[PDB]
C-alpha cells in the first residue's frame, strides 16, 4: 500500500530539469557513503589501539609516537571525518528537500484553487490548509528521514554484516540474519497493531482543529449567544479523544522500541559470546572482540534513533496519503477537449434550454427551465426567497453543470467552451461579499490586479464609495479586517461593486448588489451602474429583492418554484396582474 | 529571556491537584535514574569481559561458565535493562505530557474566546488556530525533550565525569571540564548566530500560511475575478522566502552539529591518549581504556541525538513565546469590580448619554450622541450607509467602550454591570450571518443549546423557515456548508432570526434582518417578529434600510453623521419634512 506512495514520492529525489540539484543529490550520496565508511573504520582503529597497547605492554616505550600515537590520531580524525561528512551531506541535501517542499506546496495549492465549488462549500476552512501545510511538513520530514536516517542505517547494516562475515566466521552472518528476521517480524506485527491508534489520533486531532477553527470564525456568533462555555466544552471533548489516542500511540511505541531493542541486545550478547569463545580458543584477540562490540554498537545508534522518532515518520506517512488523496480528487467541471474560446458575435445573448438542476439528485430546483436573456439589455430576475435565482448566477458561471438541458451564450453551449474565456467574460457581484484581510485599495484592485491607481479611483467613483474612503484617516490604506468586517456592510458591498466595475466584463451579474444600502446610496449607485450598462451595451442581469431598483429594467423575469412563471417589462407585468403585481402591491 | 518561559512552563511538571500524575512523574524519574545507571554499568561489564578474557588467555577454559559467561549475561541484561527502563519511563511520562497538552490547549482557547472583538476582527483566521495547535505541539515536544533527552543526557555527563574522575586521575576531570566549557561557548555563539534564520523561517511560514488561508476563504472571489494565478504566485513568493530561510537554518545547524562534534571527538581522542599513556605506564589496563572509550561514546549517543533534533526543540521554544504572548494579551473590555448583574425594573429602557466613539482615535463616528430608546417599544434606527448605526448594536453589547459618555439600560451604566448578565439580556441578529459548518437544526438550536426539538421547530415557524426545511430532502439535518453557504442567503438570514427567537432575550437588536428576503417573506417574517415583540413587551431596536418594514415603529431614530438628526414616529417625521421624509419620498 504505502510502497505506492513512496514510489510516487521518489520523483522528488530525481528531478529531470535543473541537473544542479541532481549534482547536490550525488554529492550528498557520496558524502553519505564516505561518512558510513569512516564510521565503520573507527572500530578498526580502536582495535588497532587495543592490540598495539596489549601486545606491547612488556617492552618499555612512549605513547607519543613509539606505540600508538599515529593510530590514536587516526581514530580521532576518522571519527571527526564521519560526523563532519554526515552533517555536510545533511546541509547539502537540505536545499533539495526544501525546493521539493516549495514545488509540492505550490502544485497542491494550485490544484486546490481549480477544484469544484461544491468541494469548497462542503469542506472545513481549517482542514484544507492544515492538510496542505502538514503535508508539506510530512514531505520534508519523510525525505530527510529516508536520506538522512533510513538509507544510511541500511547501509550500516550492509557493511557491518559484510565485515563481520568477512573477518570472522559465517556464525556471525547467521546470527545477524536471524536478528534481522526477528526484528522485521516484530516490527511488522507491532506496526500492524499500532496503526489503529495512530489513525485515531490523527482523526481526533483533525476534529479538534475543525472545532477550534469553526468556533473562531464565528466569534461574533459565540459572543452574541453566550456559547463560549459550549465551544470550550466541545473543544475539550475533542482534545480528550486526542489525548487518549496519543497516550495509546506513545504507550505502543514504547513497546515497539523496547522489544526491538530486546532483539538487538540479545543479538549483541550472542555475538559477544561467539567472540569470547573465539578468544578463548585462540582464534580471536581482545581487539577483535572490541571490534565486534563497537561495530554492533555503532549500528545500534541509528537504530534507536529511528526507534525514537518512528512516531513522526509514520505520522508523515499517513499525512502522505491524506495530502496525495487531496491531490487525486477529480474535477467534475471539466472543459470539453478541443474547446474554442467564448465569442460574442452579437451582445451577450443568454438562453437557458430545458435546464434541470438540483444540488441533491432527489430535489430538482430548476425544473424544465427555459428563459432567454436578451443581448445588451438590463434584465431583472425576481422571485421568492430560496426560489433558485442565485443558482442561475453560479450555474451560468459553470460552477455547477445542469443534469439536463443546455445553456447558450450567443448560441454557444457553455459546456463546449473553455472555462477561462467564459469566466473572464462574466463578472458577478456575489450575494455575500467577503473581502481579503488587506487594505481597501487592494480589495478594489482585486477586480483587475494589474490596473493603475487612476482606474481604481475611477471604479471607486463609479461604485459611489470614493468620497467616504477619502474621508477616512487611512484613506485607501484603511484595513478592512477579516472577511471585510472592519468596514460597514454597505461600504463592503460597494467595494464589491467596485471590483466588478474595475473588471469590466461583457456580462454583469448583480446578486442583490444594493441589499445593504440606504435609499439614497442605492439610488445613486444604481444610477451609476445603469449608465455604465447603457453606455457600454453590457448584458446586465440583476437579481434583486428590492423591486424599486429594477422597475426600469428592459425585461423582468419572475422566477417561482424554479420555473419562469411570467416575463415582460414592468408595465406589462402590471397589466398581467400576476406574481410580479402581487410582489409590487405588497410594496 | 527564555529561562522565564521555561520557569513558567515548569508548572506542568508539578501539578498540585491530581497527585497521581505526580506519582507518574516520580516513577518516570526513578526509571530515568535507573536506566542511566544501567547504561553506565554496561561499559564496566565490557571492561570485566575484556580483562577476564585477557589475563586468562594462558590457562585453558571454556566460555560457558569458567571464564566469562556470567559477565557476558550481566552485560547483555544490563543493556536490556537500560533501554527497557528508558522506554518504560517514556511511556509513563507520555500520559502526563498529553494531559498537560489538553489542559494548555483548552485554557488558551478559552482565553481566546474571551478576548476583545477588535482583536478578532484585526487578526487572520489561519494565524490564531495555527498558533494554538502549533503551540500545543511545542509544549509536547519541549516537555518530552526536556524529560526524555535533555535531563537524562545531563545526568549522563554527571555520572561519566564522576566515574572518570573517581576511577582515574583528575586529568580526565580537567579534560572533560574544558570540553564542557568549549562546547557551551561554541553552542551559545552559534545559537546567537542561528536565531535570525530560525525566526525568519517562522515569519515566512506564517506569511505563507496566511496567504493560503485567505485565498481559500475567498475561493469564490478568486474564481469570480480569475485571480487563481495571482494567488498561486503570492503563495509561491511566500514559500520562496520560507525555503530560503529554512535552507539557511539547516545549513547553520549542520555547522553547530559539526563543530560541537569536533569538540567532543577531540575530547575523546585526548582522553584516549591519556588512557594510552596510563596503559603504557602500567597504571591502567586494556579494559580500563575500553571503559573510558565506551563511557564517552555512550555519552556521545544522546549528544548527537540532541544535535540532530535541535531544530525542532528551538522551534518549539519560539512557539513558546508566541503562544504565551497570545495568552498574555489583555482585554480592554473588563468588568468593574464588585459588579452586580443587570436588572430590568421597568422595560428595557436604553439611553445613550454624550457618547463619543471612534474605532480610530482620530475619527469620531458617534459624536456627542444622545438618544433614548423607550422601554418595551419597537424602535427603528435609520440613516445613510456607514453612518454608524450598526456601531450602536456592538457598542451597546459592550464589544467596544465609548471614549466619552455613558450608556444606561434602566439607569444602570453598562460599564458597571457584569458582561455575562448584559450579554444574556441582549439578543442580536447580525448584519452578516455566518453559520457553523453543521446541520440546520444545530444552527437553529445554537440560540439555546439546551432547548428541545419542539422549541427549535417553534422558532422555525416564528422565523418563517420551517416549511422550507420540511420540503428539503434532509430536513433539519440539511448541511449548510462552510459559513452557511450551502443554503440561500434569505434562508440563512431566517435561520439567524430563528436563533434570536430561540434565545428569547429581553432586548432584541435586528441589524437589517430582512435584507436578503423577498417582499412576501419579509412581510410575513416582520408580522411574526412584531407579534412576538408586542406579546412579550420586548424592547426591539430595528436597524433597517428597508423603510417599509419599520413604518409602524413606535419611535424612528434618524442617524446622520453620527448624531441623531431627528426622532419621532412615521407621521411626525412626515410633517417634519426632514431627512426621513427625503428617505421615504425617494421610495
Ligand atoms: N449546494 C447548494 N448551493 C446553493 N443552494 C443550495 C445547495 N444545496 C441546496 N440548496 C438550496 O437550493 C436553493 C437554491 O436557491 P438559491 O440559493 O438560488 O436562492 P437565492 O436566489 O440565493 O435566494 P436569496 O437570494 O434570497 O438568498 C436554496 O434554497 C438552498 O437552500
Ligand atoms: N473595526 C471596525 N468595524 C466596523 N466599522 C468600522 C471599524 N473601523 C472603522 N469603522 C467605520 O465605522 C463606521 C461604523 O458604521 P457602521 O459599520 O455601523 O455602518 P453600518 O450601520 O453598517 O452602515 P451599513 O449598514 O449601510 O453598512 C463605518 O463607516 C466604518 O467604515
Ligand atoms: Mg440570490
Ligand atoms: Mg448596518
Amino acid at each position: 500500500a504505502d510502497w505506492a506512495i513512496i514510489k510516487q514520492m521518489s520523483r522528488y529525489l530525481w528531478p529531470k530539469d535543473s541537473w544542479s540539484d541532481k549534482a547536490r543529490v550525488l554529492l550528498a550520496l557520496s558524502l553519505l557513503v564516505g561518512g558510513k565508511v569512516l564510521n565503520v573504520h573507527v572500530p578498526f582503529y580502536f582495535r588497532e589501539i587495543i592490540d598495539r597497547l596489549n601486545i606491547d605492554v612488556a617492552a618499555v616505550g612512549g605513547t607519543v609516537s613509539a606505540v600508538a600515537g599515529a593510530v590514536i590520531f587516526a581514530y580521532g580524525a576518522s571519527r571527526i571525518g564521519a560526523v563532519v561528512s554526515q552533517e555536510l551531506r545533511n546541509a547539502v541535501f537540505s536545499s533539495v528537500a526544501q525546493k521539493a517542499i516549495r514545488r509540492v506546496a505550490t502544485q497542491t495549492f494550485g490544484h486546490l484553487l481549480n477544484l469544484d465549488l461544491s468541494f469548497h462549500l462542503s469542506k472545513q476552512t481549517g482542514g484544507l490548509t492544515r492538510a496542505i501545510d502538514r503535508g508539506t511538513k510530512g514531505i520534508s520530514y519523510l525525505l530527510t528521514s529516508m536520506v538522512f536516517h533510513i538509507v544510511p542505517t541500511a547501509l550500516e547494516i550492509g557493511m557491518v554484516c559484510g565485515i563481520l562475515t568477512y573477518q570472522f566466521g559465517w556464525e556471525f552472518a547467521a546470527i545477524t540474519a536471524a536478528t534481522m528476521a526477528a526484528y522485521t517480524a516484530f516490527t511488522i506485527t507491532t506496526t500492524a497493531w499500532r496503526t489503529k491508534f495512530r489513525r485515531q489520533a490523527n482523526a481526533a486531532d483533525n476534529a479538534a482543529s475543525t472545532v477550534a477553527v469553526d468556533s473562531l470564525i464565528n466569534y461574533e456568533a459565540v459572543k452574541y449567544f453566550n456559547n463560549e462555555a459550549y465551544e470550550i466544552a466541545r473543544y475539550d471533548k475533542a482534545l480528550q479523544a486526542y489525548e487518549r489516542s496519543s497516550i495509546k500511540v506513545a504507550t505502543s511505541l514504547a513497546f515497539l522500541n523496547s522489544g526491538q531493542n530486546i532483539i538487538f541486545s540479545s543479538a549483541l550478547t550472542l555475538m559477544m559470546w561467539l567472540g569470547a569463545r573465539g578468544v578463548l580458543a585462540g582464534d580471536l584477540s581482545v581487539g577483535d572482540l572490541v571490534l565486534i562490540n563497537q561495530l554492533v554498537f555503532q549500528l545500534s545508534v541509528p537504530l534507536n534513533f529511528l526507534g525514537s522518532v518512528y512516531r513522526e515518520l509514520r505520522q508523515s506517512l499517513l499525512d502522505m496519503e491524506t495530502l496525495f488523496d487531496l491531490q487525486k480528487v477529480n474535477v467534475t467541471i471539466r472543459e470539453a477537449p478541443n474547446a474554442k474560446p467564448l465569442a460574442l458575435p452579437k451582445g451577450g445573448e443568454i438562453r437557458f434550454e430545458n435546464v434541470t438542476f438540483g444540488y441533491y439528485p432527489d430535489r430538482p430546483i430548476l425544473r424544465n427551465l427555459s428563459l432567454t436573456i436578451p443581448a445588451g439589455k438590463k434584465v431583472a430576475v425576481v422571485g421568492p426567497s430560496g426560489c433558485g435565482k442565485s443558482t442561475l448566477l453560479r450555474l451560468l458561471f459553470r460552477s455547477y453543470d445542469p443534469q439536463q438541458g443546455k445553456i447558450f451564450i450567443d448560441d454557444q453551449d457553455i459546456k463546449s467552451v473553455t472555462l477561462e474565456s467564459l469566466r473572464k467574460s462574466i463578472g458577478v457581484v456575489p450575494q455575500d461579499t467577503p473581502l481579503f484581510n488587506d487594505t481597501v485599495e487592494l480589495n478594489i484592485r482585486y477586480g483587475n490586479v494589474n490596473a493603475t491607481q487612476e482606474q481604481v479611483i475611477a471604479a471607486a467613483q463609479k461604485a459611489h464609495i470614493h468620497e467616504k474612503i477619502i474621508s477616512w484617516p487611512h484613506g485607501y490604506q484603511t484595513r478592512v479586517g477579516e472577511r471585510g468586517l472592519m468596514i460597514s456592510g454597505g461600504e463592503k458591498q460597494r467595494l464589491a461593486v467596485s471590483r466588478l466595475i474595475l473588471k469590466d466584463p461583457p456580462l454583469l451579474f448583480f446578486d442583490q448588489a444594493t441589499s445593504a444600502l440606504d435609499t439614497h446610496t442605492e439610488q445613486a449607485l444604481m444610477a451609476n451602474i445603469n449608465e455604465v450598462v447603457k453606455e457600454k451595451k453590457r448584458t446586465a442581469l440583476f437579481v434583486a429583492h428590492r423591486l424599486r431598483t429594477i422597475y426600469d429594467a428592459d425585461l423582468i423575469i419572475v422566477l417561482k418554484e424554479g420555473v419562469v412563471v411570467e416575463q415582460g417589462s414592468h408595465r406589462e407585468l402590471m397589466e398581467r396582474d400576476g406574481v410580479y403585481a402581487e410582489l409590487w402591491m405588497a410594496q
